[PDB]
């Protein structure tokens, strides 16, 4: 077993950067690095903004999401 | 390799958070993690602006700096 690391992002450049990055910089070894990719999928939307995702990308660990960098905010994925 | 993240912070609560879960996922392994508190030193801001570090809460891999949930901004702790 290991930690859960739940990475939601919508495919921004500023979310690849922290994809490429900071999410390929964890070890599944310690930490599952579960990629959501919010920018097809409106249903998980929804999902996003329980599970503390508030901005992209967001990297939830332990059920904290760390927003790093930046680039858009659910806010910016919520039209209507 | 074993290059550095230079983590930069001011001990506000985020920083806590940030190095407790992404510090220790990131482990000095594969990146040495340099702790860089602004509190001690404050001399150091012209350093945290050349490595681009914005805001405190956030870690510079390999030179490229990500901001951990956006911590507090650089221009908070520095006037004019």
């Amino acid at each position: 077993v290991a930690s859960k690391a739940i990475f939601y992002h919508a495919g921004c450049p500023v979310c690849v950067s922290a994809e490429q990055a900071v999410a390929n910089a964890i070890d599944p070894s310690k930490y599952t690095v579960e990629i959501v990719h919010l920018g097809t999928d409106k249903a998980r939307i929804a999902e996003a903004e329980k599970a503390g995702v508030k901005s992209v990308p967001a990297l939830v660990i332990d059920g904290a999401a760390f927003h790093i960098n930046f680039g858009a905010g659910i806010d910016d994925l919520k039209g209507s």
